[PDB]
């Protein structure tokens, strides 16, 4: 009768570095990366935990986690222990670092056991999705599984880049293959394979034993995906949970939404798609809200309207404390505090907070880093060979622009 | 050596009805009226107190305070008594008989705090002011009351309560709306208009307060009764707004607005859409706190040969979706939905308003939550607009849902 | 859902906190009964509110009326952590929805339909805010939707003799209420075992749609006293489907609670009794149960302090419960419950004393079997509990021999 | 008119080892050490900054700071940047090389705030002080630094960093722990001992840090390198603690404790059990903020000839259950449980400690979380108590769970 989330603790793995995001994660961890206009990536997993009724959350951080920890301190500060709530920030140590994803839990057993939760919900903190974990908790205790694993249903070509669960008639996992050339199809549903989301449900006592076992192991790489889960799919019982079964779909979302934003192109695409008339992600959904750190800001402002300059945004998303002064914006996403100045133009641009666009500058197909000041008259998106020399340019043509790249510029 | 603000308590009078705002205040008090895009009028006096260092604030409410009180509970909820902070919401034993009575019935709330000074404030004006200047002038002068006063040219002061002042800024008389306002000595052509801001010693204020409660013939007002008495038999001095006004570098003069009429209200909000506004709402040095929620960003959608969602010379808040609507010189509060083929011009649009397709509205103030009917035209036909809505002599229409429900289209 | 999502996600608890608490006398002269202190730190209303919170209900509305300044200020300060953008809400609904009052209990929801409906909750959990108890409302929500009832009613299973002071539900064997009698002299008994009747706790669960219509019908009736208990519920036991939910099925009992705990604290004797019992070795109510915690308004205070110890005076508490910011200086406490900020001075003695916050006990004072009102300053040497006739004429004394002491009483004293 | 605190930023040095506190600081920094019953040591410097009107606070942490950082996250969480206030936890070439480097490495977070004044604080002492006095003295004297100094008898100053002064409190020389300290002119027999409290102009300090970091010969330390440097070239002036100490009307002298030893730590806490304590913790005029949870009250149960649960000449916090336990001259923090027939005397008992039945503990400091085994005896046998636990030369025993875990005889 009692919802299982009451006795569950969410453990969010947020030590990911996000290498292929390049300079975008040079001084911040991937979960701390901005998304959607006002939030960070980590906020989705945490909001999923909150909205699912999970009252205890732990966040494990590792490398370049200053801005992530500061975000968590100021954004996720409303939990009170005397109301049986808890939000623990568990930075590395805890010697220096976590030797792995599983080690990130093992090192903090004495944080977990005082709470004595019945269930452990292990979550990847670097994905953008909405999901009700209550469904996954029910399945785990119903099935009697040692571990329940959240899985995406993806076409078999696409599953080649994922960790794939080999499933039987009863969605029981018989084998795990990382990056299969030919991914095992679902029994009776070939053409689709199950891709692991990096979401794991355990009974706490089982998980504590499995990580103590893993720690005393000289060969282990101390990871769930590589050491913990492969051991269980063999000796124990591992079952699969479908994302479609628990995904919280807005009535304005055509399919279960899940983004890894693992590359610059992917990050740019996921953000720009929010400027659609009908976007895949419905950020205006009130049923399953995403909490984050936000300050009271002034409203967006658009000025100038003459023969040579007009401050205006079309097909765009614009946040607070933005002043669009004689600047033309099209198909762009502007985070809080952007200053765009006269005669400048933005097209296909994802613009992170507190960026300044100088007069006469024209930028197309770009991701601009937090706080960057774009010099007056700079042009991006016109000369591919020039843009590649100056900035990080994808083969799709998206340029990532940071202040360090701008500093090296006089030509 | 220690700031006097440590020993001050701000008492904000927020029972003001704002009758001339008409339907705008039929279901709310004037301090609860939205302004600027995100705040309410009451937030300016309260933020002035906060930024001046005053840790104790009382707010007297009266007329339709349900929305005002709720705003205060949720927006101004960060004061903690054990840190010597307090925020008391004092709702009206029944009716307060006046602004003095509002302070009289709550003496047992003030005395436990035992503040040295009381800063009495009008909660229905828009301005920024450092009250530390008033407090020190009040203490250094030895005055029974120090009164905040605007320096306005002798002609605009005919609509104010004017303080007649001598060479030492001592108030020698007070005249309500004089036909020929008394001038400043050595600076005729300028008169001192009362701001509704009064600074007392708490001991003195409590006596004058109780004395007024002892007068059966008193109208129980600071303006009608308390202040004129002190002007006569005591010592009243004036404090210049220009001295303590907190001006931004991007503000060309001391900013103070009464927004007493629908025209004045409309004007003050639309002027924020200027390239260089009189009020700098982007000044981080003297911030205005209010009740704000986490909202989605503003969204502009549609860009074809027939419809384009875009704002021009405008101010747009969060949770706003401008879908195929053309906005010009407009101020949009939070949560507005403007739909395809609609157009807004010179429009003050309060929160949660929905604009139906093909609607064209010009020179309007749209009340909170109003759903504009598809195809509705305002600003095109003065006789017809005045028939349907509340239309000022200068052509600004106030639009409420009750007026819309009278329609048939 | 899928028999998956908990029903509390789509529920709104509506707490009726307008109760005068008349029999409590001077204790409720300038405060409503739900604002009456209890336990040493909290107020009565904090239990129904914490029950709602711990049960997973995130939308809360509180209807006030009778001198609710202190009550509203308590909710303002203590229950301020709900955020609307997280789909949580806390609404303080003071009487004005017009002019006068709410005409009763049902009107309290009728006047605020405009606040309820924008939330559009699927279920309404109507709560009485003047009781002390711990309960998981999810159970009652599950039963309500599984039974198909028009209203589910929380009921205590009490001895039939004791039920004569309760609104009594008559049921069949499947706990379907067939009649409701207010204070029956000879209450009807449960099928299967007579001697116990089902006592309505004043806790009702509705489908919001059914409730909204059932209340505008009540407002459309001039014969109606506009009450849930007297008008709404008795009308439903006839025309529709009323089912009983038993407290023992959903009560949250600690490992150190031998029975389901529920107190009305309607009289001075029972209010004194309920508080003093907390000084027991094994209290009926476990206030140290972290599994179902009671949130309240609390400030950071200094610890409790006890001083001197000699010939004649020793500041010490025995068989007592002492809150923060208390200074027990040369004061002997015994079987007493002290709220925050109490100052008991030398040569004073307290026994069987419920001492509300900020009370000062002057030197040499000796008080026994008393309830001391908030902030009351007890004069030095004042003896209470020695002479019944003198105590009776001087204070509010019960037939059991308990004196309620207010500052009003103290100041108009002779010798 | 404007108080100087509005433009000041407190910078708290909280990397203090507290190494002589031994096992008390094995897994926590000294500022994170509990004091007074509900607070930690660093809460005093932070409350001082708060009550002085300083809205920007930076805390520099170094070693074993997980417990410290967590305390600051949860306790000092009410600062909102948009209200022009901030609370920065500055953790972090590699670590901080010194107290002066702790500021140089965080210039990137200081410069955006652009404060006009910096108030460098030691976060490992226990004192109440109004920093506004010190701020004012700084700008009036035109000093390059102003330093908080205790006026102590010369023999007591032998363990301090000591300042010379001339006849106008201008600092002439600084000596690190002098056996024969220089005396103040006019009132000899007393010297000026450093509080580790510095006040700079922010732009003077930033160039001081950049200069220091550019000196290879530097130990990167404030009092070792920065301060005595400007003592010679620049202008260093001493500020008397007694001038700005916030003394309660129940404090017979300025209160300041370093609690560096187990002896000094035990003494300071147990002094709070006095009938007339040197430190007035009940002073609501200058309150100390900290992390605190809603707890149940303190409970005293059982009343026999064999056992009686009660506290005498003691201080007891919330969530404490004194069951058949006899307490005398003891200070209990939150959550302490003491079981039947046990006896505490002269005991400082940290949070969530459990005293098992029949235990007898005298002259002790029990670490946080420690479970004392049933029947344990401390206070009867010096040579045994020294063998089992950490025993001071005065006879105080520090008891950790370690010593209890290895406890056999």
């Amino acid at each position: 009768v009692q919802p299982l989330a009451r006795d569950a603790m969410a453990y969010v793995l947020a030590g990911g570095r996000g290498s292929r995001l390049k300079e975008l994660t040079d001084r911040r961890a991937k979960p701390a990366v901005y998304f959607g206009g006002k939030a960070r990536i980590i906020d989705f997993a945490l909001s999923n935990a909150l909205n699912s009724g999970i009252r205890r959350i732990g966040v494990a951080t590792q490398y370049k986690a200053h801005s992530l920890i500061r975000h968590l301190q100021r954004g996720w500060d409303f939990f009170r222990p005397e109301r049986n709530e808890s939000f623990d920030i568990l930075a590395a140590s805890q010697t220096q670092w976590y030797e792995g994803t599983a080690d990130a839990v093992y090192q903090n057993i004495d944080i977990i056991e005082p709470y004595a939760p019945e269930y452990m919900v292990i979550l990847a903190g670097d994905h953008i999705y909405k999901m009700d974990y209550e469904y996954m908790l029910q399945q785990h205790v119903d099935s009697g599984a040692d571990v329940t694993i959240g899985c995406l249903e993806v076409p078999r070509m696409e599953a080649t880049g994922f960790g794939v669960m080999h499933v039987n008639e009863k969605d029981e996992i018989i084998d795990f293959i990382e990056k299969p050339a030919d991914p095992p199809g679902i029994p009776g549903n070939e053409g689709f394979a199950l891709a692991s989301m990096g979401i794991y449900v355990f009974h706490t006592k089982f998980l504590m034993e499995a990580l103590r076992r893993d720690a005393a192991d000289p060969t282990s790489s101390r990871d769930f995906g590589k050491d913990i889960i492969p051991y269980i799919v063999e000796h124990g019982k591992a079952v699969a949970h479908r994302f479609a079964d628990s995904c919280v779909r807005s009535d304005f979302e055509h399919e279960p939404y899940w983004r890894d934003v693992g590359t610059i192109d992917a990050y740019w695409q996921a953000n720009i798609d929010l400027t659609d008339v009908v976007p895949d992600l419905d950020i205006y959904d009130k049923s399953w809200p995403i909490w984050t750190y936000a300050e009271i800001t002034p409203p967006a402002k658009f000025v100038h309207d003459d023969e040579d300059r007009r401050g205006s945004a079309v097909s765009s998303v614009v946040s607070g404390d933005c002043i669009i002064s004689g600047a033309a914006l099209n198909r762009s996403l502007l985070f809080t505090g952007v200053r765009a100045n006269s005669y400048s133009r933005l097209e296909n641009a994802v613009v992170l907070p507190s960026v300044k666009i100088g007069r006469h500058a024209q930028l197309s197909n770009v991701v601009i880093d937090h706080g960057v000041v774009i010099p007056e008259g700079l042009i991006v998106g016109e000369d591919p060979e020039l843009d590649a020399k100056r900035f990080r340019r994808t083969e799709s043509g998206i340029c990532l622009i940071t202040q360090s790249m701008i500093d090296k510029l006089d030509l």
